[PDB]
């Protein structure tokens, strides 16, 4: 149903798009083409897509990759940006996304939520938080995860319902910017300055751990190698919770 947002990393390998895990590093030998049914069949409300460059990297949007997966599901296709400009974000809906992804283009260039709000729709954009406590606050972090943007993840997460986003992709960083598991502070924090859905973005992958996402206050969980090794998990949690 709409709880689990399945993340999906893929590349062209030996001729072949391929499923990447662990930050893009390990093909998996499992076809792009097989895992994206396999996930609709288990249940997912939505997958994000995100096509990696020769080290395992987030790459901009690869609008082959983007028409291959198309008729293979009816579910959103969340195209993952890495992109900065209007034409870059048309692309990607022309070639069958129904939603982009925006982080560090976004956090750099507010104007670009409310730009592809007001072209695409109030459905369009997800953004996507990385943010940590330091200093004793919630802090943005861009670049990987690598950057303290000095921005207040309070005032983040209402400017960017404000400009139109459609959903808040949320991940709470460990201490050198690599995605750690959920945050349930962060959540709950999150939670009552927002009416957008609130996807928590897991790191680990047992279902007591996505309760506790849940009981936080998340809408949903995004998965993507706990789900590959696992992929029940997906079966699990859309039979639980939607
Ligand atoms: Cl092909
Ligand atoms: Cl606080």
């Amino acid at each position: 149903m709409q709880r689990v947002v399945v993340a999906i990393d893929a590349k062209r390998v030996d001729g072949e798009f391929m499923v990447f895990t662990h930050s893009g590093k390990k093909n998996t030998g499992i076809l792009l083409r097989d895992w994206v049914v396999e996930v609709e069949k288990r249940g997912a409300g939505e997958i994000l897509l995100t096509s990696i460059d020769r080290d395992g990297t987030k790459s901009g949007y690869d609008t082959e990759m983007i028409r291959f997966v198309r008729p293979l599901t009816t579910l959103p296709i969340i195209a993952s940006g890495g992109a900065g400009k209007m034409e870059h974000f048309l692309e990607a809906f022309l070639a069958g996304a129904d939603k982009v992804s925006i982080n560090t283009a976004a956090v750099e260039n507010p104007s670009l939520i409310t730009q592809i709000a007001q072209t695409f729709g109030s459905q369009a954009v997800v953004v996507a938080i990385d943010a940590k406590r330091v200093d004793g606050e919630f802090m943005v972090f861009t670049h990987s995860g690598k950057k303290n943007t000095g921005i207040l993840l309070r005032d983040w997460v209402v400017e960017v319902e404000k400009r139109g986003a459609g959903e808040i992709l949320l991940t709470s960083i460990d201490r050198d910017g690599t995605k750690s598991g959920y945050d349930t502070e962060m959540i709950r924090f999150v939670r009552p300055l927002t009416t957008l859905p609130i996807i928590a973005s897991g790191g680990a992958g047992k279902m007591e751990h996505f309760l506790e996402a849940f009981l936080a206050g998340a809408d949903k969980v995004s998965i993507n190698t706990a789900a590959v090794e696992n992929p029940s998990l997906i079966t699990q949690i859309a039979q639980t919770f939607g």
